[PDB]
């Protein structure tokens, strides 16, 4: 099971500059680091991340994380993967640079569907 974190290059470039990505504002706020599973990534990038050029989108293997990785019951009922601990770059599956629609929101649809 893939899933998913949407952040700036900027995070991303120092996250690889620190060997780990500890999270965005909201995820250091929050005290772990959102992540989505597929079918809920989209509706992630159009609520949060709507007009911001330059985001990167990473995925990651769920199954190997271990015990930091919880799945907990939230936005609509269904469960999301929170991350209680720094994301590490050797976990990164691959990433990607996304593209804006005309409404500013990220498209993630081709990359989902990898």
């Amino acid at each position: 099971t893939l899933i998913y974190k949407i952040l700036s290059r900027a995070e991303w470039d120092a996250a690889k500059a620190q060997g780990r990505f500890e999270g965005s504002a909201m995820d250091l706020a929050d005290g772990f680091i959102h992540l989505s599973a597929g079918e809920q990534a989209q509706e992630t990038a159009a609520k949060w991340f709507r007009g911001q050029a330059n985001l990167v989108l990473l995925a990651v293997e769920a199954e190997p994380m271990g015990e930091d990785l919880k799945w907990e019951a939230s936005r609509g009922g269904a469960r999301f993967p929170h991350l209680y601990r720094p994301l590490l770059v050797s976990e990164v599956t691959r990433e990607a640079d996304l593209d804006l629609d005309a409404d500013g929101v990220p498209q993630l649809g081709d990359h989902l569907a990898l």
